[PDB]
């Protein structure tokens, strides 16, 4: 069918590694795939304590788009919190983005503060269990809250139905992350001409034990995506539990937005 | 049936992640498993350019043994170049080590320089293909050769029969490493009373496309292990291609020595 | 007379040792004094090549302020380039800083880039004589210029009127440093609400042979300090040539800002 | 009057800095002076944990002698524990040493174990007060005892009559050190043909509060030096309290043996 360039964007704490099954799957279909580490994530050499906002955290994505050859367009696929990276990138490089794909992901809008969908997430899922929290003071004095995801939360809430090998992989390479929420709160709203004007495709499952059904339904309702795909079964990490199905869906996205 | 504490030691460039399948396998049998990142490896925050020898590279292993409660013993399992870590650790903490297990690994001796088995490896396998090499000057002025493993080498020589997901994983989290060969060359020999006196179990396959058959046969011959297990099929990364079989071998090791 | 807690911050290449005379002088007057080594300076175990920006270099000062008990205030005294550390710290911990004291020091502002005063310094003093320069590539790929201060420069320009013992001391413990100037150039400006709102006291002499009179006069003009003290005679290192006089000035600072 | 090349060797924990007054003093008289940092001392980039014996600790001295032009001779001056460096160096490079000078120093012999004078020191001065002790396991599994000298011991026992500036200096740059005593104990004795044949000059004061009078008298008795100079007053650190007098004595050593 149509071939495309997917850019895969992991969530906070995680890394490009999270896409290790989906990347080859897509490449079996002849697509070009780039999986990037965001700052202080995966094997990026920076530590979270030197990162000051979610925009700074997004730097590898923005640098990648900047260097993207003119006339090429990419499809940016984002899991969980990475919808925020998609929104940010789209406000700087709208013309390089054929579509944005949201995979059990935060779905930001242009009408509320950037932090809105984060507030709502925490409203629906306030207890992160054995997760530990730390703080540091960023370069203009704002207290930033970082987290180290608890293994029980990993096992039961994120990687629920993943194999033991995958869960174990997650513990071996997980890093600290931050929502940068108090900094997001002060951030200008995402623009209609950038983020608002990209095609948006929302993939999810009702079996997600952290991005819960009412919350995801609420997101779809708050800000209508061009297409919604619901996948049966699986867990929060569909790129692991439902790899082939997600690949196929991404093909249809390519077919549509080209 | 005996239970044991296995400490899993990855090779240069790699990380604890390489054990993501074998760790849970062993845990299914009731064992305790620790997989460590060596310095500037996996997600360790240090960069290779601040590390000055193979002993310094080994620090997380040595720190772990140092803090191991008096009277506890571990079985150290090492892949590829990690036999050097095993030798180094054993010279410092012989009484904390029930056995050393060598998995398609360098098998050092006490009669030659510590660099010997490295020289012989490079003799048998001199061409590392699309691997790139870099250089830095360490804190006492020795030029250190670091490497970035080439993807073709990864695909064909290291992860030969691994799934695409594993191979792709490897590219997403591989780091630079170094043999520290010129520093190994000037290093005192491994002692009989430490490394020489631990139990040594050598597991390998003849299908290994970088640690080649004549080389591994030579290593067995140069320095006789207490027991040799040969696994049919698989590739250099048997902890991925032959996980269950390696688990079951490690149980026999535990039975014998734990 | 008012007592205070002075935190003494040395310049690049140097170390806490530089304050070996001024520290006990102040303590004779009943003050608390902390003299910190910045990263890769004095006897700090880190090497300059693992430090990536002037913010990272400032870490010990920021960690010290972070751990300072709520409601305690310090007076930060900085020589030469340490004004940058003062500016950085003040943007993060304004409420913990009673005043900032600048001793023949860079005096940054809020309207220009952080690098501005550095550019102007090099403008006025472009020839650093027998100083040697090196480079390394930092963790995000920027070339960093490091320097090893030449002994002639030490003798004639920095420690001009210091005893031969002090000069000789300097050669025995000096390390590499960096202005991190290209990284400063990209750095966000120092904020009004932090650095801009601290009390600023500028102490200097016209006998300084590296921070030259026109340059220091220009700094005072560019960014008016709350108080300016000029000390007659001495050299660049007034904490050595004019110890008692600097102590007495710092007392007036304590008396004022308390 | 004769000129000479003096090589100044500090004690454990300390560094070349300790000679910052004596070096220029001697240079006044036209001598050549080299003050070296031993391993993991002063600003040497190595940490004490990578150092495995007192021979390894001595490496900069031995490297210096090795590179000393054939036919040149030096006078090695050693304070406190540095007598051990003198003994070690002399057994390698006897023909490059005009004399050894011992300044309130350990005075080793050829009849007893290298550790003998250390045992006796600790016999006479067993309580090191607020000194902290740490431990690490060296390359062949020996536990090594390192120390961080306590400030009270510094003030009252080492730097007793030094100025406050000097004492303060010491706190700003002191590092960890080790006697390596258990390793010295296992070491081959110093040879008669090397160490035993060099000229030996012993300079001391009875006002030393750590190398006590009975102990120094005992050393002189145990192994007779060619000349003994006793300096009135001062403290353990005569290169600070009695600089000029020590310089003048070192002239006579030059006159005799250079």
């Amino acid at each position: 069918m149509v071939t495309a360039h997917f850019v895969l964007i992991h969530t906070i704490c995680h890394g490009a590694w999270i896409w290790h099954k989906l990347k080859p799957a897509l490449e079996r279909a002849g697509h070009k795939v780039t999986a990037l580490d965001m700052a202080a994530s995966g094997i990026d050499p920076r530590q979270i304590e030197q990162i000051n906002s979610f925009d700074e955290y997004s730097e590898p994505l923005l640098t990648f788009l900047e260097k993207l050859p003119q006339g090429e367009k990419v499809i940016i696929v984002g899991e969980s919190c990475a919808g925020l990276n998609i929104a940010i990138a789209a406000d700087r490089y709208v013309d390089k983005i054929a579509a944005g794909v949201f995979l059990n992901s935060l779905l930001p809008d242009t009408v509320h503060s950037p932090s809105y969908t984060v507030e709502k997430l925490l409203e629906s899922f306030p207890d992160w269990r054995d997760t530990e929290y730390f703080t540091f003071t960023n370069i203009t004095g704002e207290t930033i809250t970082t987290m180290k995801l608890g293994f029980v939360l990993l096992r039961e809430n994120l990687f629920t139905k993943c194999t033991d090998g995958e869960y174990e992989l997650a513990k071996m390479v997980m890093r600290k992350g931050s929502l940068f929420q108090n900094v997001l709160a002060q951030r200008p709203k995402f623009t209609e001409k950038g983020y608002g004007s990209i095609k948006k495709v929302y993939i999810w499952t009702d079996q997600d034990k952290i991005f819960l059904p009412d919350f995801q339904r609420w997101q779809i309702a708050n800000y209508k995506p061009d297409k919604v795909y619901q996948v049966q079964g699986g867990d929060h990490k569909l790129q692991l539990t439902k790899t082939e199905e997600v690949a196929h869906i991404l093909q249809e996205v390519a077919d549509a937005y080209a």
